[PDB]
């Protein structure tokens, strides 16, 4: 949720949430709707405040001075607990109309509905294609000629969408897990592994609203119904909740580790239903366009990566239509397949600032809280798919330099 | 299930079963029950066969030769599809109490209904004790000092007995799984990680049947209901299902790798809902006593994975009475635990023979079926808990020398 601050001309200006409303395609009225509704709600907070006061003028001199005032007294100390109520039935309808209030949209997004007019900002690396001599193979083909995925008995086991990783493909897996890991370790970020599970308690103040919540696995097991996480960001979001956190301890950078499930996949392993995810995940204190510094640093790491592993990428800003309730400002990072010869999405690199930190009351008098971001690094399987296609050979792949020690110093992977 | 054929005095000898049961203190009549059971099944699919046989002495010569049998070839005809139902209901029974028989108990296992009686067999390593110098502290106490999981954050998460790993955590973890792979790769094993997702229909046909089947997490989902797998011994044993293996490709050596759910767990990460785990899988023929000489392979690879790591142990026999359906002889390798003083379960180490193999139709003319043996070597955090303990200082823990490559070389986790 928003600040329901950024809505009073008491302390202005309200225009700002209304062009934000403009830039998401999204209702201009509702912040009419909502500044009635804080009226009403801070007028009933005083007609308590009416009665409390009132109060002691009643109970002013009962025993200091006889006088039956004190009839009216019963009628008082009761109002005072009758206004008590509209109060909380004020507040609720008012955070009814608020939750439907997406972020505050950044200045430097590109106004638009249509994620067609999503704007690259920025191309790296040179593209392999297919020539005569070396026709260019797909992840799907590459897979099954490497003999290091079985979808085949992974399908008849887990179902549709289910794979094994095997021999080399497990090392490669668990190699870029491990320069994944170390490569953030060097610039200043702290493991964390969650849990898979999150009580739907928790998972209902994360996430982004109702277009991530009734879309995961459901766990039913011991305790509370559970989700599997779709992101270790949902899990690493909790971590921190009704906390307060310290000037001195900001900035925090914690490279989140995790499986990953999702219903919606769609036999190859990039359109799956479980993978695994590093993620950079960033707090930030909420003042000196810290956050923003924030964006650009883990920008900078997801970039830096994708150019150790030598894989040509373009960064697209996204349209203020295309961006969730969450976001403030996104960037993707799309990474060439040549064999099919399109970008596809790698990472994604958001600004939340205070919008989950607000509703996970993670505090920084008058109430600060502090501003999340949160970037994926790398869905290894899809990585791989997409190293597999740029380091093909006749006979094939070369495994990427970077990635070398983690596999023993092997250096190709033959075909079967 | 055991084979049929194990039952029968005109292939003998049934008394072999009858001792099984006795030295599982089990039924012995469910031997006669069975037999007789066969006796039928076998009887009606011949009272098929009598009206299958006079089925052509009646259509004998009816063109070449007038006669009215021809009535009677119609209570045949007819007749030959009321036994193929009797049949099909007669093997339905038989499979009913055959289900019940636990696997053939090897003449080497401990006669005995308690695991109290369970034999030591051998011992290994210098055990550490507090002294009046450094008096010994326990997981539990190691994990908060050290700083290497937040079981508390975990706890208001994922709910009960729920962790993050943390910094130098994480990194120990991955290095343990990594050491575990590498170890068994140079000694002949492939590496398999399953899908967490399995279908109850394969599931149903896996596992240690009623005792390891309704005690699993559910998984409400996309396609059928699914179970997160308890160990990776379970889907591997689903690789190869309906499957033929040829005496050229045994034989197979699996190491098994995925994340671990399990209900019944009872702040620390000994004692957990969720874990990962290496596995030897390993399938041989049935013959020249095969799988015997693979459990003595598999019990090697796990003394020294644990004599690598300097962990102090012992190897117990586990009685006939503690063995389970599927096996027909176990071992563990139970580590010293110091602050506590005990010996606790690190590995199990099972020779199941064609059990499971019978039921995955995973054949080897008259019917020959594969043997499969499991053996976890690490459930990573209950060896990192062992680590902990066998490892601590007044004001840390040291890294075990085989896993200071996989941590950059660091030797030391300083207590905060």
């Amino acid at each position: 949720m928003v600040d329901i601050n950024l809505f009073r001309e008491e302390k202005n200006n309200p225009e700002i949430i209304r062009e934000s409303q403009r830039r998401r395609f999204a209702s201009v009225e509702i912040v009419d709707e909502i500044i009635k509704l804080d009226k009403e709600w801070r007028q009933r907070q005083f007609e308590v405040d009416s009665f409390r006061k009132e109060f002691n003028k009643l109970n002013k001199q009962v025993a200091q001075l006889a006088s039956e005032i004190i009839q009216q007294t019963e009628k008082n100390k009761q109002d005072s607990t009758a206004k008590e109520a509209e109060v909380r039935e004020a507040y609720a309808a008012l955070k009814a109309k608020l939750e439907q209030v997406g972020n505050l949209v950044h200045d430097s997004v590109p106004v638009d509905k249509d994620e067609a007019n999503n704007l690259v900002i920025k191309l790296w690396g040179e593209k392999r294609f297919s020539t005569p001599g070396l026709k260019l193979k797909n992840h799907v083909d590459l897979v099954e000629l490497l003999g290091i995925a079985d979808t085949k008995r992974g399908a008849e086991i887990a179902g549709a969408r289910g794979f094994f990783l095997k021999g080399d493909g497990l090392m490669l897996n668990q190699a870029l897990i491990n320069f994944g890991l170390t490569f953030l370790k060097k610039r200043g970020f702290t493991g964390l592994q969650p849990p898979f599970f999150m009580r739907k308690d928790v998972m209902a103040k994360c996430a982004q609203l109702a277009q991530f919540d009734e879309e995961l696995y459901k766990v039913t097991g011991e305790g509370d119904d559970k989700y599997l996480i779709a992101t270790a960001e949902q899990p690493l979001s909790a971590y921190h909740i009704d906390e307060w956190i310290h000037p001195t301890e900001l900035p925090l950078r914690y490279a989140g580790y995790s499986s990953c499930f999702r219903k919606e996949a769609g036999l190859g392993i990039f359109r799956v239903h479980q993978f695994e995810k590093i993620e950079q995940f960033c707090i930030t204190g909420p003042n000196e366009n810290a956050s923003w510094e924030m964006l650009d640093e883990m920008m900078k790491n997801s970039e830096d990566f994708y150019q150790a592993l030598k894989l040509p990428y373009q960064i697209v800003s996204i349209v203020s239509g295309a961006l969730n309730d969450a976001a403030a400002k996104k960037y993707d990072l799309e990474a060439w397949f040549p064999s099919s010869e399109t970008f596809r999405e790698l990472v994604s690199c958001s600004n939340c600032t205070d919008y989950q930190a607000r509703r996970l009351e993670i505090r920084y008098q008058t109430k600060q809280y502090v501003h999340m971001l949160n970037s994926t690094l790398t869905a290894t399987e899809r990585t791989i798919c997409c190293i597999l296609e740029n380091y093909q050979r006749e006979d094939g792949v070369d495994i990427p330099e970077v990635l070398q020690p983690f596999m023993g110093g092997e250096t190709f992977l033959p075909f079967k």
